């Protein structure tokens, strides 16, 4: 009890470079740990956990990354949240997530930005100093063909060569590729009033053009994220209020939102175009702004429990 297991692990982790979570059973309950931050998207969470279990059981090729995934579906429904959460659970921190925006690698000479200029990179140096990391490639269809070839090398041998010719090890990484292809086209067809078979057939040809079977066969799983239900959005709202409540808890102030108040923020904080991205500024504008005035005015004080309900002209604040 005096010297804990984390005490020993942190010594070993410092000398070896292996993260504490890897050194320290918990893979059996990996899905419930990811669900603490990621609401819904059960299929994506199952797929990720299953792949990680195959790797650790010694069932997969050792000369490859831990796992590789393609995440399809719309914007703002949990793709990045899962990647960040995966990094925190597996590698102890969100700093262990490396993000590559492929919109910045569309113009031919972008390969030198990835692996470094010729004798005359961002990804290579990043992974060199963090072997244990989650790498997120966003908007993968935007990538230049030559840039796309470098990604296939990582999938094929779990390593990568840079400018000098020296290798960078990718065997301890998790690769997540994300794309939005098809989702805007569906919204276009629904607004234009196309029948279903029109929308369905047009999505498959667009996916066919960009994602060929030679590429997809290298991946562990292809997962399509779905839009969030009204129930699930209410859970996001409750998660997003966490930091505010912790700030208010220092002055012993409670925020009891009524059921209609959560629906108010949920209706404005979510839409099919941007997903739940607008929610942060909706909370800031509709809740945090008028609450700040109440506190500054002297209506809300130390120890007061506040009821948040909805009338016309936005949210109303009441005290017992
Ligand atoms: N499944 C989810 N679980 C928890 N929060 C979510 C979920 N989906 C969306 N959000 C919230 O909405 C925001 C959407 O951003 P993000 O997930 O980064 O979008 P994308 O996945 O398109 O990159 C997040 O910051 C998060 O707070």
């Amino acid at each position: 009890m005096e010297v804990t297991e984390e005490d020993i692990a942190e010594i070993v982790s410092r000398w070896t470079g292996i993260p504490v979570s890897k050194l320290l059973e918990k893979l059996l309950r990996l899905e419930e740990e990811l669900h603490k931050r990621v609401v819904g998207q059960d299929e994506a969470i199952r797929a990720v956990a299953d792949a990680i279990r195959r790797a650790r059981a010694g069932l997969k090729d050792p000369n490859r990354p831990i796992g590789s995934f393609l995440f399809l579906g719309p914007t703002g429904v949990g793709k990045t949240e899962l990647a960040k959460t995966l990094a925190a659970t597996l590698f102890d921190t969100e700093e262990a997530m490396i993000r590559i925006d492929m919109t910045e690698y569309m113009e031919k000479h972008a390969v030198s930005r990835l692996i470094g200029a010729p004798p005359g990179g961002q990804l290579t140096e990043a992974v060199r100093r963090r072997p244990y990391s989650v790498i997120l490639f966003d908007e993968i269809e935007k990538a230049h063909p030559d840039v796309f070839n470098i990604l296939l090398q990582i999938l094929d041998d779990g390593r990568l060569t840079d400018s000098h010719g020296r290798t960078v090890d990718f065997r301890n990484t998790v690769i997540i590729l994300t794309s939005n292809l098809g989702s805007p086209l569906i919204l276009e067809g629904l607004q234009k009033g196309w029948p279903y078979e029109r929308i369905r057939d047009e999505v498959f040809k667009v996916l066919q053009q960009h994602f060929r079977p030679e590429f997809l066969n290298r991946l562990d799983e292809i997962v399509v994220f779905r839009p969030l239900t009204k129930e699930q959005i209410r859970q996001i709202v409750e998660i997003q209020l966490s930091y505010l409540r912790a700030r208010l808890a220092e002055k012993r102030i409670s925020l009891e939102l009524t059921e209609a108040a959560k629906d108010f923020l949920a209706e404005r904080g979510y839409d099919p175009v941007f997903g739940a991205r607008p929610l942060r500024r909706v909370i800031q504008r509709e809740l945090e702004t008028p609450l700040a005035q109440k506190i500054l005015a002297g209506e809300v004080k130390e120890g007061d429990r506040v009821q948040v309900d909805v009338g016309p002209a936005g949210l109303v604040f009441a005290v017992p």
